């Protein structure tokens, strides 16, 4: 019965991917933003600028306010607001309501975009990262233990204006080609995973591998780019300059500053690496790997002028606080994010990116002795 959830994301390019979810009684529709890199279930309940509509505790006679604040900090943007609890359903989802914690935003700085469309967040991962505490069950967990929804969900996240499914309680088997390859969650708290290795046009990047996951590495639809350690996103930039050197790009487009456009249909991706990232795998010294193709990390961006050029923005950038395999990554790959088993697995979508004579792929098995060590401590 997934084919009713299938397409129920949509959204803008960068800017995030949402379901639409209702809350209160009688229902009270909002667009909700799927983040796998958070724990909180969270919508605006206050005027706002950029809010075209937000939750009304005043007219839900289900709500329950549960007296206790919460402040959560993101990567970018941040908000604080008041504890409680209401009924929630997902209209393109399982057809089931719940009663879940919800977070309502009354104050908040840089989280929501102006014409995102969204009007709330819908934090997938774990308690252990949950505000105020791992006491505030997350929405999915109270979703599998209050219905006889599997203990797992997939997403589908397709590029450009865009679109894509989250089939909650299984895998849509008509949403991907090929066999998908599985790399154990480290542990449950982000949905950590630990990277082997990494290739640029089939060369390996020759690092100590704990420097990919230095001091983490995560899944998250929430965030937009692949971040990258500072070693490793300075190696892998260089590594991409040398590739392209044949043109020259302003310093501030390596950055994600400037952007880069080229003749409506004349972008010269072949001057651009594939990148590749080996994951643990689920058997003894084996593991599989994603190839990202370059059509992938230059997210395209409207023309700043008046002109019918295709623009581009590089979309990876340094981090700070480990690895982040943001939506550019996951685009064009079909994720599984199998609870119940503690994997997440990987295979090409349906919807992949297209490219003349390379393409993106999930492919194994590989031999990689000591994979235990690449795990930062
Ligand atoms: C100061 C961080 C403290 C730690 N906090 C966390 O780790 C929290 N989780 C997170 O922050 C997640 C790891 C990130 C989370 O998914 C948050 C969700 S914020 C709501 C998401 C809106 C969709 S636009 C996404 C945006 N795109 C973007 O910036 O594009 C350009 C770079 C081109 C401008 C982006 O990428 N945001 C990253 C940076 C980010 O912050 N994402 C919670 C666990 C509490």
């Amino acid at each position: 019965s997934f084919v009713e959830m299938v397409d129920n994301l949509r959204g803008k390019s960068g800017q995030g991917y949402y379901v639409e979810m209702t809350v209160g009684s009688p229902p009270q529709t909002l667009n909700i933003l799927v983040d796998t890199g958070s724990s909180n279930f969270a919508v605006g309940a206050a005027p706002h600028p950029f809010l075209h509509r937000y939750y009304q505790r005043q007219l839900s006679s289900t709500y329950r306010d549960l007296r206790k604040g919460v402040y959560v900090p993101y990567t970018q943007g941040k908000w604080e607001g008041e504890l409680g609890t209401d009924l929630v359903s997902i209209p393109h989802g399982p057809n089931v309501t719940v009663r879940a914690n919800i977070a309502a935003i009354t104050e908040s700085d840089k989280f929501f975009i102006n014409g995102s469309n969204w009007e709330g967040i819908l934090g997938l991962a774990y308690a252990e990262i949950a505000r105020p505490d791992d006491s505030l069950e997350p929405f999915f967990d109270s979703l599998v233990k209050q219905t006889h929804v599997p203990n797992l969900f997939s997403l589908q996240l397709c590029g450009a204006s865009v679109g894509g499914s989250m089939i909650i309680g299984g895998i849509d088997h008509s949403l991907y080609t090929g066999s998908l390859w599985y790399t154990p969650i480290r542990r449950e708290w982000y949905y950590e995973v630990i990277i082997v290795r990494v290739e640029i046009n089939g060369q390996d990047l020759k690092m100590d591998c704990k420097e990919y996951n230095y001091d983490k590495s995560i899944v998250d639809s929430g965030t937009t780019n692949l971040r990258l350690p500072k070693k490793v996103f300075e190696a892998a930039v260089k590594s991409i300059k040398a590739a392209s050197s044949t043109e020259k790009f302003p310093d501030g487009f390596w950055l994600g500053e400037q952007l880069v456009c080229w003749q409506a249909g004349t972008t010269p991706w072949n001057i651009f690496p594939v990148i590749s990232l080996y994951l643990m795998g689920e058997v003894t010294n084996q593991s599989f790997r994603i190839t990202i193709l370059p059509q992938q990390y230059l997210r395209p961006v409207e023309d700043v002028a008046t002109s019918q050029d295709d623009c581009y923005k590089f979309a990876i950038s340094q981090s700070s606080t480990g690895t982040v395999m943001g939506a550019v990554i996951m685009e064009g790959f079909y994720v599984v994010f199998d609870r119940a088993r503690k994997r997440i697995g990987f295979a090409v979508s349906a919807c992949h990116v297209h490219d003349e004579f390379r393409t993106a792929a999930v492919e194994g098995p590989f031999v990689t002795l000591d994979m235990e060590d690449c795990g930062y401590n």
